[PDB]
């Protein structure tokens, strides 16, 4: 099953067809001057000597000088072309493969992780590469030396052409079935490696275990054991491996001895002098490679192909679904969460069960509770990064999901102070996606009233700073600082703050406080605060603990009492 | 710094000589046979020209065909018998670092997790293993080549050998300024290869981030340039290496010609018949690879010899220092710690501070916490699995490092349902320390008593059966039986169970309670209790929270007022 997606892969390079046919020329003329080196070389070395080599002599040096600048020339083109190819293709098909990605459920994100991801992607585009790139050029390149070679032997004394070919039946059956008998099994070995990452695992916590018990010994028995199997599987190992090779080599030679005692045959010798002979067996020895170039290249296609095929099913599988179609832009805010039944992959405990809350705007909602637990799903939830596995959520009237992904994503504006910086300039980082929608002055104002005047002053470049750098050159509370101007920039009618994530060791946090405040002020907002005076301060607070309201009552009426709530802020 | 480091890694394989002298009379008989292969070829096919064709016409394709079956067993000989020595090599070298890494405290294997230690090691072995055998056996190998091919040239027209001789060091410094010119720095294109990352990770979970901006058009430009930019480099990379190549490839064609237009030279075709130039000249061709290697073999060596080095280090880093000297053995058991304060590396906030305890034998002591807290911090310590960074405690007037580790470890018993299974039969888990001292009569009795004949009984070899299987074969119940199992048997004085890892859900759970009450009835223990049951029984309950303790006072009087314990336990 690789001739239809290699077919549904050719647009992709369909435009790109210029290099293709540089390369494709560069590489006959490749193969053309390596045969033609032999062609001039020998026979006419070996028949001129008989007093006439005087001028041939001299005169090779330069044909050899001459073939080799041109053969170099060759190979710098052809590989440099075949890279500009597949630099291009990959450049295209990564864009394609990030633009995809980028537009799919989190989910996807949350059960990989960014290194292995960026490392699959990067790995196999680049692998992709080289291997089509590998199979076409040796495709390419051997096929036409062996047709080169082909053409001279039989232009020289084609009976020992024919003697050849029709030996090749047989030698290629033999090297067939030899390579066949010498691929071993790789399913048994695995029981070894297994053994023995168990043995480090299960006896690290269980070397506390084998403290615990005392025993040293039998471990190092039992390490004795497994590493002596696996010493021998490998040698045996090693043993195929050098085994395989020297059965064909004797092979070859045994077809190369059948064709020089072909050639003892008389009859032939009349036609055939010593340059001759001699280009004959140099053309027989250079032909040597080339075909086993070609099958482990086929072999090799094969491994490419492969590691493409599964990057199309990665790039095939989902996308993010906009089930709604029913876009209701410019949301009023009416937040009221029911329902509510979610579980992580994998996992049969859903994180809540029939939750039921409401958010009414024009009132500050408190979030409280313990760091780890389902408050974080909630907010997610309610930017709807991750659907409800279960239940539905009405908002203004309109189901949740009913309303465009862009369209109630855009409404609800996050800020917590481990929202990471892009990597751009402060000035483009307030305006992530609304720089040209955003007068300048209107930043400026903003990011005035956004207490950044001090670290404005400090930078180098003032507004034009440019931040990021992987975090080097930017701190948490700059961090915090530059998302609370962004969204107060983008003054979004629902606000959804995550302050868990937050450290309360601040040197300079009263202005960042009254700062978050000036924000909160004229649009109403459920934040899930940490502070006691943003406790203290919010118009409602509901107890929720695991995922579930315990005490339902009056958030003044609470504080009056001081129960069971003030305990617990004491105690965190 | 290689050479003492090599010194010192002699007596590994200074016993180990016999395969070493095998494998060098191996591989110098190889290259002989290699030489010796053009040497009966080329001039006396050039006697066969003259006149003398029948008689060694025929006589060649034998002496071809035996000269390759010595190769080819030369080559599988010296193969097996060099990875003989290497595994060998290898495996003392796996057994002695594992046995290191036994005796050494627990914070190595948290701080690389299994995989990427287990994985290190044995590719760093076979590594090194890999890079030293192939440095040795090119090394030997190609300068016996280059000796006999040096040695016939000197036989055959010693003119041409001096010609090229006088040439090599003008060749060889040329090559190395070249080589040395294309040899890249790689410093910059990691910060694309960070840029990427940065991107990508900056709206995997930042899509809410991503949304907050509201847009994706700018990501897909960014990631438009930086692949751009990526894109570039390796172009820039591959062309380096394709104008590497061909330069080296001319150099030696130059050397090649200058050498032919030598030869061109009269008086010297005088003593030069066709099969000696033809020699000659083959030989020239076939060391040209031949020198390649044995130049490249340099950075081979040097790669894998790094590798040995940080091996080295890593057996050689710290121990499982015993500082006490003060073996007790057979404790009392007076359990009370004191002054507790300890962190994780890195952080600067520790886990307890000034933590005051007693549990007096013969007193049951309750652990109750939530889940992830400082509990097992304390149950680690208790077992010093990691000594305390501040402080000491003292058991029955001595201090707690004081006694022996091994002393220590041994009277304390930790039994929980995440107790790793070791892969050996069930009657061989059980006794997993002190088989060889445990009567069978014993061990059935304790078997019997340790609720385990229904399992035994539904095993197809009884109490024999082989337990593990990288725990595809053992259930959790299963597992956690088998540690109560241990637990009774070895019969410590101290107890120290963690229940927080086991899970409620167990479908027979009334016997496994009433084995573990009977084992702990006869000997006073502390464990963290996670049952009501469980926590009713106990005679004393001390109230601890983020490792600290709260309130105090009794436990049947704190049961019995059912304040904010109550509340506690009901809600978790
Ligand atoms: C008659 C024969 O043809 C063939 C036909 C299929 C082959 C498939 C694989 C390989 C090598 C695989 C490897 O090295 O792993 C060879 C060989 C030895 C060169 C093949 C030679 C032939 C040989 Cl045996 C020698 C020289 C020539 Cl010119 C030749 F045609
Ligand atoms: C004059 C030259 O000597 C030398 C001396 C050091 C070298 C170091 C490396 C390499 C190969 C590098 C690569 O392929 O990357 C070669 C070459 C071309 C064969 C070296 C040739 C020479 C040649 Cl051109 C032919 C035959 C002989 Cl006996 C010879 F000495």
């Amino acid at each position: 099953s690789t001739w239809q997606t290699f077919r549904r892969l050719w647009p992709t390079i369909a435009p790109f067809k210029a290099g293709l046919i540089v390369a494709g020329v560069a590489l006959i003329l490749n193969a053309a001057s390596d045969t033609f080196m032999l062609s001039l070389l020998k026979p006419l070395l070996d028949d001129g000597f008989g007093k006439t080599d005087r001028s041939v002599l001299v005169w090779m040096p330069l044909v050899v000088i001459g073939l080799m600048i041109l053969r170099g020339i060759t190979s710098y083109v052809s590989s440099y072309c075949i890279s500009w190819v597949s630099g291009k293709v990959v450049m295209t098909m990564r864009r394609r493969l990030f633009g995809h990605m980028m537009g799919m459920p989190v989910s996807f994100f949350d059960k990989q992780s960014t290194g292995t991801l960026l490392s699959r992607i990067t790995y196999d585009s680049e692998q992709v590469a080289s291997s089509s790139s590998g199979a076409l050029i040796t495709v390419v390149r051997e096929g036409a030396s062996i047709i080169g070679l082909f053409i001279m032997m039989f232009y020289y004394s084609w009976q020992l052409s024919i003697i050849l070919i029709v030996l090749a039946p047989i030698v290629s059956i033999a090297i067939r079935v030899v390579s066949k008998r010498f691929r071993n099994i790789s399913k048994n070995m695995q029981n070894t490696m297994g053994q023995v990452t168990t043995s480090a695992e299960q006896m690290l916590k269980g070397h506390k275990e084998v403290l615990i018990f005392g025993g040293q010994e039998v471990e190092t028995k039992r390490f004795d054991k497994v590493s002596n199997r696996m010493r021998l599987q490998g040698m045996k190992m090693v043993s195929a491996s050098s085994i395989s090779d020297p059965i064909i080599q004797l092979i070859a030679s045994l077809a190369l001895a059948f064709v020089l005692y072909a050639a003892s045959f008389p009859s032939v010798m009349d036609s055939l002098t010593a340059g001759t002979i001699t280009v004959v067996f140099s053309s027989m020895i250079a032909l040597m490679r080339p075909l086993k170039s070609l099958t482990n290249v086929n072999a090799q296609f094969q491994r490419g192909m492969a590691a493409c095929q599964t990057l199309f099913t990665i790039l095939d599988s989902e996308q993010e679904k906009d089930e709604g179609k029913r876009v209701i832009e410019r949301a009023t805010g009416d937040v009221e969460f029911r329902n509510v039944t979610f579980t992580y992959p994998g996992r049969d405990v859903p994180a809540l069960r029939n939750i039921n809350l409401k958010i009414p705007a024009g009132k500050t909602v408190a979030l409280v509770g313990r760091s780890g637990s389902g408050k974080s799903t909630i907010a997610s939830l309610i930017t709807r990064f991750y659907d409800i596995d279960e239940g539905e959520i009405l908002m203004d009237g309109h189901d949740l999901r009913e309303y465009t992904l862009a369209s109630l994503r855009n409404q609800v504006a996050l800020v917590s102070q481990n929202v990471h910086l892009f990597n751009d300039t402060v000035a483009n980082n307030i305006a992530y996606a609304r720089t040209e929608q955003y007068s300048r002055e209107q930043i400026e104002e903003a990011a005035r009233m956004a207490y950044a005047m001090d670290f404005i002053n400090k930078m180098d470049n003032g507004l034009d700073t440019v931040i990021g750098e992987n975090g080097v050159l930017l701190s948490g509370g700059q961090r915090q600082r530059i998302a609370i101007a962004r969204a107060l920039l983008r003054d979004s009618p629902i606000l959804i703050l995550d302050e868990a994530t937050s450290a309360l060791d601040t040197e300079s946090e009263r202005a960042i406080q009254a700062a978050l405040d000036e924000l909160q002020k004229n649009r109403t907002s459920l934040v899930i605060a940490h502070r006691l005076s943003t406790i203290e301060k919010a118009d409602e607070i509901v107890v929720v603990e695991d995922g579930v309201i315990v005490e339902r009552g009056t958030h003044n009426d609470l504080l009056e009492h001081r129960g069971v709530y003030a305990q617990l802020h004491k105690m965190q």
